[PDB]
């Protein structure tokens, strides 16, 4: 840096557009020794950059991806360089305007620290630190990395302002979807021959409600099966998502049945109406912030019971389609409806069959039915072993990891939902004029030492 | 529960109250078998479990009975012609029997609409089977981390 | 303890059973390790390390 022939430009990038700070982040192995000296060099360079260049700060220079060194440390999953940039308080008094941690007032036992929300909550900027902590970083250390000092309180800021509001809208917006469906059900003409001529304007009004009700079930149906291939118990516990799925299944079944021409759609249609008002009983919990261990369990409960239903129904269709292929003489195209009807009844135990006479081939019907029990009994035990093989070893750690992760994940998805006008309204942090003014955040402390 | 059910039934006018009345009498002398333990002072882990067992099975019964009343009251509303005021007693009687599996029904003929009756009954199993697993997950999601 | 023991054991158990399955001709093809001429040459294996001590 200081020489007599030619100096070294600290601001110089590379072919990757990275400066001297970014290489320090890239080698910052989260160990004992390596987290030590990188904090020493990081303080050394920036002060030297200000002393040689008072106009520009070294943190300001971005990359080919427009990344600060603080922005980069979230990507590569670095902690030691991360917790030092956040806890940045420089004694040099010339590189002071870029310091991060401050001391407001020190009335005895109570310290008033002050962290800047410079890049943590980018209101009208491109991309934030906190967004990369949640949306982009795939490193395991993101559970620890959210447990740094300001972000544990920064996430509690916007949770207190947006959590109670966004939850109450979700309760009302579900009630809107129910009252629409009540007006559909009780105002049906009910002749016995569905569908209907949709020419009456006062019947055209309730016609619009089927667009609202059905497509809401369709969106919930196709996104979750995509989310399976590719349980937010904060608001509503994970038992609701399975139950609202069963609500979603019965709607699209209902939509078929009056388009086939069978007038018995009315039983299923009011059936889901009973559940939907009784699904509202999960709204009475309020809001949950303390993580239990059953939260990770109920994802796998939803993961495999949906697999349990599809392995059921494909087997019932497949074995019914199998038995049609045995029929070499003509057989009839209406037999497959009668195979499948007589096949569902055996699993329940109705005994109201139409084709299969168990008195005809008894020694075969039993040994298929006995093995059908054994197939189903093991798939039930695959549920319990997958739960017992989960609640033992590392559930003591991960259930307090994803719960912290999902709590941070949802509140930023709420943050993306608001427009740019309402974004500036409930913004945390205050303007505190320090130096020779910024949007920093007030943090309280209590300490009985340091006298 | 069986006492207040008993008190209704001889005020309705139905003389079959006597079965339920002596039924709870058998339990009450057999409930005295929990008196033989003595007194417990050492805490086990099942004590916090049995609150949630009582917390949710009471919820499990009310989510049952409100669903049975609600679906029965639903099917009366399908009846646009006159229907009769005594049909709701016959919907609800023929609806309890399906969950047990008596098959002694009076109105609902499964031979009439078989492809609908099955897929409602299959989904009724799936509704009940998940609510049973909500018991076990709430117990397994309790006896691991901080129950110690 | 044991679930992270037999899982390590069975992971090693199966890959040697795969190794017994190939003939002697295909055995030499995907052989790990390299010839590094050391001394006054052998089939050794390269291992990386990272250490900030030892200066």
């Amino acid at each position: 840096t200081e020489n007599a022939h030619k100096k070294a430009d600290i601001r110089r990038q590379d072919s990757r557009g990275n400066t001297v700070l970014h290489a320090l982040v890239a080698i910052a192995d989260n160990t004992r020794e390596n987290t030590k000296f990188v904090t020493k060099v990081y303080d050394l360079l920036v002060i030297k950059c200000v002393k040689l260049y008072p106009d520009s700060s070294l943190e300001a220079i971005f990359n080919n991806d427009s990344m600060s060194p603080l922005m980069m440390a979230a990507k590569l999953g670095k902690i030691g360089i991360f917790q030092h940039i956040i806890r940045l308080e420089i004694k040099d008094e010339e590189a002071r305007h870029l310091s991060r941690k401050f001391r407001d007032w020190a009335y005895g036992p109570v310290y008033s620290s002050l962290y800047d929300l410079s890049m943590l909550d980018t209101c009208g900027e491109e991309v934030s630190v906190l967004e990369i902590l949640v949306y982009n970083s795939k490193v395991e250390n993101r559970h620890e990395m959210l447990a740094v000092e300001p972000i544990n309180e920064l996430l509690r800021d916007k949770w207190q302002k947006f959590g109670a509001v966004s939850f109450y809208i979700s309760v009302v917006s579900y009630l809107i979807a129910m009252i629409i469906f009540t007006l559909i059900a009780y105002y049906r003409p009910m002749d016995g021959t569905p569908p209907y001529p949709y020419r009456t304007t006062m019947d055209y009004m309730r016609l619009a409600g089927e667009i609202v009700t059905l497509l809401t079930g369709v969106v919930f149906f196709i996104t979750n099966i995509k989310d399976l291939f590719m349980v937010n118990s904060l608001f509503i516990d994970g038992s609701f998502q399975l139950l609202y799925f069963i609500y979603s299944v019965l709607v699209i079944i209902t939509a078929v049945l009056y388009l086939v021409g069978i007038e018995s759609y009315l039983a299923v249609m009011v059936f889901a109406l009973v559940l939907g008002w009784m699904n509202a009983l999960y709204f009475t919990r309020g809001l949950k912030l303390t993580g239990t261990y059953s939260i990770m369990l109920q994802k796998i409960l939803f993961k495999d019971l949906f697999r349990f239903l599809l392995v059921y129904l494909l087997f019932m269709i497949g074995y019914a389609s199998a038995l049609v292929s045995l029929l070499n003489p003509c057989r009839d195209s209406s037999t497959f409806s009668k195979f499948l009807l007589d096949l569902f009844k055996l699993t329940i135990g109705m005994g109201d069959l139409e084709m299969i006479n168990s008195a005809k081939y008894p020694a075969v019907f039993i040994i298929l039915l006995v093995t059908y029990i054994i197939l189903t009994f093991v798939l039930l035990l695959n549920m319990l072993i997958a739960l017992m093989g989960e609640t033992v070893g590392q559930v003591s750690k991960e259930s307090k990891q994803i719960w912290k992760l999902q709590w941070a994940t949802t509140i930023l998805d709420i943050e993306r939902s608001f427009p740019v006008c309402m974004r500036k309204a409930f913004r945390s942090g205050e303007m505190v004029t320090v130096g020779k003014r910024r949007w920093c955040f007030r943090v309280d402390e209590v300490n009985w030492s340091h006298w």
